């Protein structure tokens, strides 16, 4: 529903890397973090694709003596974890009502089993 | 609480890695996953120290055909790659000391930017 057009502009953003190749591994990732927990909801549902799976939303450890939400996106290669990071960044510019989000590029040792 | 147990042993185990040192950025952590949550968090209760910090259970995704199990998992925050591999090493000690504790996969995390973690 609410995250369709954000959908779309990633869609065609990332064109190519959005297909899946069945070799490579998951092996990075990119997180995003922000306050407010319902724009990355939004983002959560707009990456997904066969190149790129974001996981659900969740949190980081805060000592309590203001939350902060984040989700990470999966990406087979690390040239397209970069892609990721730059398309939200675009379209945090392109459209001024997003919240401008935080976020870094994440690097896995051993591979995950996000499909087959 | 159930996941006392497990805290106190990796409080010895880890040293003095459990500390701060409060130059160092946050930059690594352990990913573990299995299918078994709450098993997962109570490994997220236990890893509770100044040096390491465990976020809260969640899930990596699978496509609609696949057949899954339906994955869960926790991210182990850590101060440097010296703590991240203690981490998986604390875990697997446990793995290996009580054969109650389901065998969690895992893998050893490295972020380009720091985190906001202090
Ligand atoms: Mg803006």
């Amino acid at each position: 529903a609410k995250a369709r057009p954000q959908h779309i502009f990633y869609r065609r953003f990332l064109g190519k890397d959005g297909r899946r190749d069945p070799k490579c591994q998951w092996k990075f990732a990119v997180i995003f973090w922000g306050n407010d927990p319902y724009g990355l909801k939004k983002l959560s549902q707009a990456f997904q694709f066969g190149g790129v799976k974001a996981g659900p939303v969740s949190c980081l450890p805060h000592p309590g003596p203001p939350i902060t939400y984040c989700v990470y996106v999966y990406c087979q290669n690390k040239d397209t974890s970069k892609k990721v990071q730059m398309a939200r960044l675009a379209w945090e510019a392109s459209h001024p009502l997003a919240g401008n989000l935080q976020s870094s590029i994440v690097k896995f040792k051993k591979p995950l089993p996000l499909t087959q």
